[PDB]
């Protein structure tokens, strides 16, 4: 989703992440990046489950994000970083114990800076929006 992180507000995240099309909302980390000729895969671990969907995954379990190689320069996924990823349930690929996901055009990937990295003035607004995002969907959920 090519909306910029400065152009999106907290209320835009509240409107987009509470849609019934959007199935999963997670703040997570990634472990392994495997680069292949067909598609690049990301073994990725659950840090929090902000909004669980049709996949029953627990905190600390690992899943796989599949992206095409042309998005490898576009995603800019660096290892041991935190990312906010949401999206729809149409990106189911495998079966239930071996579920794989697809980074589609409707998949929201955002850089989540760390707790020390919130101390910068450039990352203050993003940390405030993402903290109020977590404190709105974890504690109170999504209305309608």
């Amino acid at each position: 989703i090519q909306k910029s992180d400065d152009k999106v507000t907290l209320e835009e995240r509240l409107d987009k992440a509470c849609e019934p099309g959007v199935d999963y909302v997670y703040k997570t980390r990634l472990v392994k990046v495997q680069l292949s000729n067909d598609f690049d895969e990301y073994i990725m671990a659950i840090e929090q489950t902000i909004k669980s969907g049709s996949d029953e995954v627990q905190v600390g379990q690992q899943r796989t994000f599949i992206s095409p190689i042309k998005c490898r320069e576009a995603l800019k996924l660096e290892e041991k970083k935190h990312y906010l990823m949401w999206g729809l349930s149409s990106d189911f690929w495998g079966e239930k114990p071996n579920l794989s996901y697809i980074i589609g055009k409707d998949t929201w990937v955002e850089h989540w800076p760390e707790e020390d990295e919130c101390q910068d003035e450039e990352n203050q607004k993003q940390c405030q929006d993402l903290g109020a995002f977590t404190e709105s969907m974890v504690v109170f959920g999504c209305p309608n």
